[PDB]
């Protein structure tokens, strides 16, 4: 997958909204797969709000893949008791995390301009962090 053209995908947002990854050549895009019920996809949320904004305004766009049987639903519950927020987008039949041809969650993966996919990350990490920002930036 690695070094290959990322797979394209259609998929909602929270609000009835549409996303499809072809439409984002020309901005750097983190795709997220996570879960409300895993600890670590909820260990490393407040590190990833923390890359969205240092972003906002650049051309530069994060999705947040939720792979949760129970959807919006879920989601919004998490959200609301947590106080957390994110760019999620829906798929609960988890059919673009095996089209992505993931394992187990979290999995990460990093996009450049040309769509192409320049990185996979496996669990858990600090995307605050400075080499992270400073890779990003480059690109």
């Amino acid at each position: 997958l690695e070094e290959n053209p990322a797979p394209d995908f259609t998929l909602n947002t929270l609000n009835g909204e549409v996303v499809k990854l072809s439409d984002l050549k020309g901005q750097v895009v983190i795709v997220n797969f996570w879960a409300t019920w895993c600890p670590p996809c909820r260990e490393e949320i407040p590190s990833m709000m923390r890359l969205n904004a240092a972003m906002a305004g650049k051309p530069f766009r994060m999705l947040c893949v939720s792979i949760d049987e129970g959807g919006k639903v879920a989601v919004e519950e998490f959200f609301r008791k947590t106080g957390f927020t994110l760019p999620v987008l829906l798929d609960a039949d988890k059919r673009v995390g095996k089209l992505y041809g993931t394992t187990g969650v979290p999995e990460t993966f990093v996009i450049d301009r040309h769509g192409v996919i320049l990185k996979k990350v496996v669990g858990a990490m600090e995307w605050d962090h400075p080499e992270v920002i400073a890779f990003l930036n480059n690109e």
